[PDB]
């Protein structure tokens, strides 16, 4: 998260860290045994870490659970990042509590102008790389599709939505990928891609979760 602020300890209890020996992506807990992330964060073996704040220090609220089923969206296109959504079934249900809680699926697609919360342990710089220890937060509005398409000519599909600032400075970045975009208590987006990080006229692009509610539920029920 570039230009964000450090989140209060455990204030985003649905945020999870995908670990493959190191933190590589983020995700959202949608129920005691399922996490939703980005298809581009796929790895054959993943350890999901819940109740995290400081990613490099044991604080007492952590719950490390291994992924049992890693399911990428069948129509994920790695070149366009279309359908960049993935589901992870944990090997066992987690203990839900204050620092480990679920986030709601969207009942509808949020209108442009809605203020959302983005969080993650991704890169904090607009140039170069700096991975933070503490969970970063960012308050950003959902942008109009016209502005999204104008920023990325011929690359924005209807399963993508831009969130952020056209003037730059604040944005999600590598490492935040798979992470949550929560507006009014509902998961509206998933960190997917973007040109650079926090650059003017290049807002972040996110997977439009409201288009996948059915697939999510169907898959959870079928697995
Ligand atoms: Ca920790």
């Amino acid at each position: 998260i570039v230009g964000g602020y450090t989140c209060q300890e455990n204030s985003v209890p649905y945020q999870v860290s995908l670990n493959s020996g190191y933190h590589f992506c983020g995700g959202s807990l949608i129920n005691d045994q399922w996490v939703v992330s980005a298809a581009h964060c796929y790895k054959s073996r993943i350890q999901v870490r819940l109740g995290e704040h400081n990613i490099n220090v044991l604080e007492g609220n952590e719950q490390f659970v291994n992924a049992a089923k890693i399911i990428k969206h069948p129509n994920f296109d790695r070149e366009t990042y279309n359908n960049d959504i993935m589901l992870i079934k944990l090997s066992s249900p987690v203990k839900l509590n204050a620092r480990v809680a679920t986030v709601a699926l969207p009942s509808s697609c949020a209108p442009a102008g809605t203020q959302c919360l983005i969080s993650g342990w991704g890169n904090t710089l607009s140039s170069g790389v700096n991975e933070p220890d503490l969970l970063q937060c960012l308050d950003a509005p959902l942008l109009p599709q016209a502005d999204c398409e104008a920023s990325y000519p011929g690359k924005i599909t209807d399963n993508m939505v831009c969130v952020g600032f056209l003037e730059g400075g604040k944005d999600s970045c590598q490492g935040d990928s798979g992470g949550p975009v929560v507006c009014n208590g509902e998961l509206q987006g998933i960190v997917s891609w973007g040109y650079g990080c926090a650059l003017p006229d290049n807002p972040g692009v996110y997977t439009k979760v409201c288009n996948y509610v059915d697939w999510i539920q169907d898959t959870i029920a079928a697995n």
